[PDB]
């Protein structure tokens, strides 16, 4: 059956904004996962998971009699898809159980791991999500094997269909670099937003870069991909050495024995995949990666043996029984136990990527310090495992249950507790009147509040106006935020705040974070008034102001908007067309297509464009909230053409006279071109739609202002 | 960006069940189109459209100074996608404005027609849908040119995204038959459910079959395609001769002048397409189909000149300026006016497909009668145009506004008016107890009510339990409906009804249509009771009983279910896997994936399978409403394999002992295989889900029972 995607393979895809509707969701529209989880007996679930660790099933027998290593890898993989570039991937939505991640080659046989968990999932039902269960099971695996975790938070609601994520353009699984859809260019630069070296891998290739077994070169890839998953050198060495303290790899025979991945298998496989014709197909005969490495002398117990082996032998290149490159300890005794046969032992072995930890010079120093000071290794690994597995969960307000660590960590972008009375409605009116009397313009108020609130992304729940981080480095210096204008607005707001706060009794004060948002609301009210409409814009107080020391400047850099269609901003020229980047941003903002449409049309006429550009400002009453953008965009009296200077800018001329009326970008004009977007524009550009436009705009404005307000959830 | 569809191109596509969410809809959740339309001043809209017919725009100048022919073609195309096989296509959702239909080659330059209508759409806003406006504009075109229409009904609500429709497998627009994706096999058999001869055409090729200009052969294709659009010979001739009484074709120069269709054009084209480099690109230079035919001497007025010309001249094969085959009248005077130059005239011309009306022997008789009796022609055309343009609107209860014809037409599957008091809640309880006391079983009651209600399809809103047509030909003899069992159930219900009705005062009585549904509800209540649960199943009375004489038997044939996954029924072996046919059915029933899932699992254990098959009956308490289907399906203690006898049937055996536990079909097992479906099955198979399963089952059961109840909208 030929589809629209076949006929117009580069048209824009709006379905990404309309996933996750109530239609695909089996839970009622009233289901609240946080409330269900709060009633879960978490201790009881952890007792069942402890029991599961050594209850081997015949259909996938446990190595060493203990599933701990398998489950740690399962949890690591659930979390390990994460990219800091867009916040997409991670454990937070339980996406490992859906295509494509359920069938990635690096997730081979994790289908068996997930299936082992079905009895517990069934027992507890909706009170524990798959997403939480995958992570909890990793924690319990670690605890069972002697390792004390830093903590655990529930609250990851399950999702019910695959996310739309750009995982790369390759059409072959695991394609090596340099092909027609290469993710690499230049001096082995990985394209943003990607965070893995090959399609279907988590981070790097365990044999080495593109299969070449050079541990020094592999270190380069490790460092780059882990950085792109928010991990520095110390965390990276702690995580790899930590994880590879446990368990083993599986490569007992040639890879050609392994059949179809889950999404390709027959219906009788009942959701499992990679069935193997090699001997029994499982247990001692298991094939997963094709490598055959067991790192420690006690694979089911926490030890300091990883670094003892790493530094204690010299390593020789060799091949697994599937033909894969791996390393064996020169002249070692057979000290490693076998997984099934008590009468066999093996020499210590390593992956190329394990040797990276010793032969990259910066890693080597960390690895040595961890070898000499295992307490530091244990602490770093615990902190890094917590980070890895919670990275995409958002503000601390979302953390549920009795095991949440009390220590606040820098990576969480923390927000101080509010310890004073909040402003009430009378105080809000007083502050909005002051803001309006100060001489700040609609355009300045709207642009500042948009700049503050629209850093939010729902993918990892980072960003938003809470914290007033727009006043700190680096947000205050981002080109999209118009630094000089921003500084003048913030200075006027700060004086207003200082004056209000100094006049108070009883400890009441207003944060700058709240006042920025409140001032934006006043701007929207004033604009509606300018258009002859009487509008109150909703406002919820309670934001607090974070300090510069609570704001990691490097980590913040990935939230910089290099494309923001809502302010008609593009930081440079990109391979991806700007309207694709607009839809991408709308998706991160959690907007539907109707919301994106109304929001953008309104921002254009309120003066939210960067640099005061006239592009898309299709009104003669700027700073008045009207549907002018739509009515003028859809006017057939105007003809549009790309400019001579720039193919991405368009001139709109009176069809009869030739006179120039407007200019716009691809982002402006896509609303009059794409057939679904134009149908939306039509609704708002109709003669009966003025009040609907205003009201819809206020609702989406308020939605954006509140995106990070999990303290009110 | 590689997607799941690229990696697993034959996985099942569930997104088709999740279109039309509230996310994609710009109207609020409470918007009621029927209410808006009822207040539209329809006379005022029609006066604006009348004025439009002769107000030429220079960007697409009106042929002969009148847009009427163009708009008639627009409306005919809007309706002309319709297929009787599945009810899909037609004018009822305004789908012509979305991909792919907006860009079909047969719809070239209808983009210009739709754009002409924007000022009127904008004026009246939400009170008239595009869907309604396309049709209304065709009616007004006809009226403006002297033709009396049979009537008009509003009520087609707009849609906001493309429908997922199988339009064929070809990857090339207009591909000739016999290719690798040929829609033809055998002796020029068109594959179901298709109703056009080539990808991107409405019905047939105007040059003739695969371009061969033989009017006799073309008549074969016309007859076949029009039948597949619910039109018989009389209707077909009336429609083609009717339409081709007006306007002209456009083929003023070579087709290679014509650029990209709308979905492929640049953003500056603002949703228009087919931009032509030939001379001025429009008006006298227009190119659309590539043919250049003007049929009558007054292209802007109703006449009987099409048949006068058809029969009055002999015809010669010729070529348009774009190279297309067409026909010219041998030795005629130049009597046909030019579209732009009052000093030029032309000889009468025809399409190969127009000549079909004269040279096919059965058409020729009808055409002769219409020629001799143009009043008969006018009446047939008006009836056929009404039918064409309303065929997918559903029951008469959906027809809005002041121009609805009072005459009830056989094709409407009409339902008589109810002229008596309805049963109340206490009466419903009394009848449910009587049904249960008669000894009809849960399985008989459920099966019968499902058979009656599940003929509904949302694509053309035909079918459903209203009318009690399950008791008439042909429904009562469909194999899926189990004719002998059905007859025994209907007999018992009829006696119950006759007794209840004869005991009444005051004219109160119950229809057999209501009682079939009510009896099904009793069946579901009893089943819930068998499981130890007390529920009340909702029931709305007001169905009426249609007669055999009000039931066109041939038209009803397309509603026969040849695949019904919900009763594990397949009438023969098909190309398409049964699980794809299940999803197809659920989409016709308007079900989401969660609704399909709950509904099927519940029907399995209530005994709704055809022939009492045990396939998928994963319970030891048949006729009790439990979630046993899911708990047993997901039990990893059971292993499944295809049978030796049949690859489409599977045995489930105890994994440890090999003991046979169950059998199932692909439809049963897909819920344990497909990763999104199995995630739904898990919800219902969890230990906390019994109450939820019952509640959700009852809700979806009730939804199905009410699908055709537009009398209560
Ligand atoms: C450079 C990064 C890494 C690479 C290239 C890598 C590679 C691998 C490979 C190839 C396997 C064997 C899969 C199989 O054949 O069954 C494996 C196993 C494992 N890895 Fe990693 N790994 C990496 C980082 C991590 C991290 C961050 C963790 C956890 C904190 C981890 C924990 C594990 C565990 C527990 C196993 C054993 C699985 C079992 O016992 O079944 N690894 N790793
Ligand atoms: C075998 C069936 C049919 C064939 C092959 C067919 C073919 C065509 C073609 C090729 C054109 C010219 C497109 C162009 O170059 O602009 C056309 C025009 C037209 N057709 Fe049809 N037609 C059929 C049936 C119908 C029916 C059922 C109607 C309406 C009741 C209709 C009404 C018209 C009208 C009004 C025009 C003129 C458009 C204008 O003035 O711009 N046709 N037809
Ligand atoms: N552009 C490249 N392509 C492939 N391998 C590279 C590239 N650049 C560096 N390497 C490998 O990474 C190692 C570490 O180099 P560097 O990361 O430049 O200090 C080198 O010695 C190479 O083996
Ligand atoms: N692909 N996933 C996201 O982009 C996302 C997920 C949840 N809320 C917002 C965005
Ligand atoms: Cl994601
Ligand atoms: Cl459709
Ligand atoms: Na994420
Ligand atoms: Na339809």
């Amino acid at each position: 059956g030929t589809s629209n995607r076949d006929w117009w393979p580069n048209q824009l895809d709006l379905s990404i904004l309309h996933r996750h509707s109530s239609l695909s969701d089996p839970m009622g529209k009233d289901f609240n996962y946080a409330q269900a989880f709060e009633k879960l007996d978490l201790a009881a679930v952890k007792r069942d998971l402890h029991a599961l660790m050594t209850t081997s099933q015949d259909w996938w027998p446990a190595d060493f009699g203990h599933y701990g290593g398998l489950f740690i890898r399962m949890a690591w993989h659930s979390a390990g898809t994460y990219r800091t570039a867009d916040g997409r991937g991670g454990a937070g939505e339980g996406q490992q159980r859906f295509a494509p991640l359920n069938s990635w080659p690096d997730n081979a046989n994790l289908d068996k791991a997930r299936r082992l968990l079905w009895p517990i999932k069934q027992k507890y039902g909706r009170a524990i999500s798959w997403a939480d269960l995958l992570i909890l099971t990793g924690n319990v695996a670690l605890e069972s094997m002697g390792f004390k975790t830093f903590g655990f938070a529930g609250g990851r609601a399950d999702t019910w269909e695959p996310e739309d994520v750009y995982w790369g353009s390759e059409k072959i699984w695991l394609e090596l670099s340099g092909g027609p859809n290469s993710r690499y260019s230049g001096d082995r630069q990985l394209e943003n937003p990607l965070a893995a070296v090959q399609m279907g891998l988590i981070y790097v290739n365990p044999e080495g870069p593109d299969g070449n077994p050079d541990p020094v070169a592999a270190a380069r890839d490790i460092r780059d991909t882990f950085a792109r998953m928010a991990m520095n050198d110390e965390e990276t060495v702690a995580l790899i050495a930590g994880g590879h303290t446990f368990g083993k790899t599986h490569g007992a025979g040639p890879a050609s024995n392994v059949g179809a991945e889950p999404e390709a298998a027959g219906i009788e496989a009942q959701g499992l995949g990679w069935k193997s014709a090699y001997r029994t197909g499982k247990g001692a005969d298991a094939i997963t990666s094709g490598l055959e490495v067991t790192w420690t002398t006690t694979p089911t117990q926490w030890s300091h043996n990883f670094f003892e082996n790493l530094f204690g032998y010299e390593w020789e290149l060799t091949k697994s029984p599937a033909g894969a490159h791996q390393w064996v300890a020169k002249g070692a005794d057979a000290v490693i136990p076998d997984a099934f046969d008590p009468s066999k032992k093996h020499r210590p072995t390593m992956l190329t990527t394990d040797l990276s930890l010793r032969f990259d010079p910066a890693y080597e120093k960390i690895s040595r310090r961890f070898h000499e000071n295992p307490e530091q290794f244990a602490d770093a690994f615990a902190r890094a495992w917590f980070k890895l597995t919670h990275r995409d969960m958002g503000p601390r307000a979302r953390y549920l249950g009795p095991e949440v660590p009390a220590e606040v960590l820098l990576w969480q972008d923390p927000i101080p507790a509010v310890d004073h009375p909040l402003i009430d409605a009378a105080d809000a009116a007083e502050l909005k009147a002051k803001v309006l009397a100060s001489g700040l313009t609609v355009s300045q108020l709207v642009s500042t509040a948009w700049a503050a609130a629209s850093t939010f992304r729902g993918s990892d729940k980072r960003g938003g106006a809470n914290g007033a981080r727009i006043r700190l480095a680096p947000q205050k210096d981002w080109e999209a935020n118009q630094p000089e204008q921003l500084a003048a607005v913030l200075e006027t707001l700060e004086a207003i705040r200082t004056a209000f706060n100094g006049a108070q009794r009883g400890g009441k004060q207003v944060s700058l974070a709240d006042l920025i948002v409140l001032a934006g609301c006043a701007g929207v009210e004033q604009a509606a008034k300018n258009a002859g409409h009487a509008v109150t814009v909703p406002f919820a107080p309670g934001r607090a102001d974070a300090s510069q020391e609570q704001t990691d400047v490097e980590s913040m850099a990935v939230l910089e908007p290099v494309a923001d269609g809502f302010r008609n901003y593009l930081k440079g020229k990109y391979r991806v067309p700007a309207e694709v980047l607009l839809v991408d941003k709308a998706q991160l903002l959690t907007l539907s297509a109707p919301e994106m449409t109304v929001l953008l049309g309104g921002l254009r006429v309120l003066g939210a464009n960067v640099g005061q550009s006239r592009h898309g400002v299709f009104t003669a009453r700027e700073q008045a909230l009207t549907n002018d953008f739509f009515v003028n965009l859809l006017d057939m009296g105007t003809e549009w053409k790309p400019t001579a200077a720039d193919a991405d800018v368009f001139e709109g001329r009176d069809r009869a006279t030739g006179e120039l009326k407007w200019t716009g970008t691809r982002v402006d004009l896509v609303f009059g071109s794409h057939s679904q977007l134009r149908a939306l524009a039509e609704v708002y550009g109709s003669a009966d739609a003025q009040e609907k436009f205003v009201r819809d705009f206020v609702a989406v404005w308020n939605k954006v202002m509140n995106l990070d307000r999990f303290d009110l959830a």
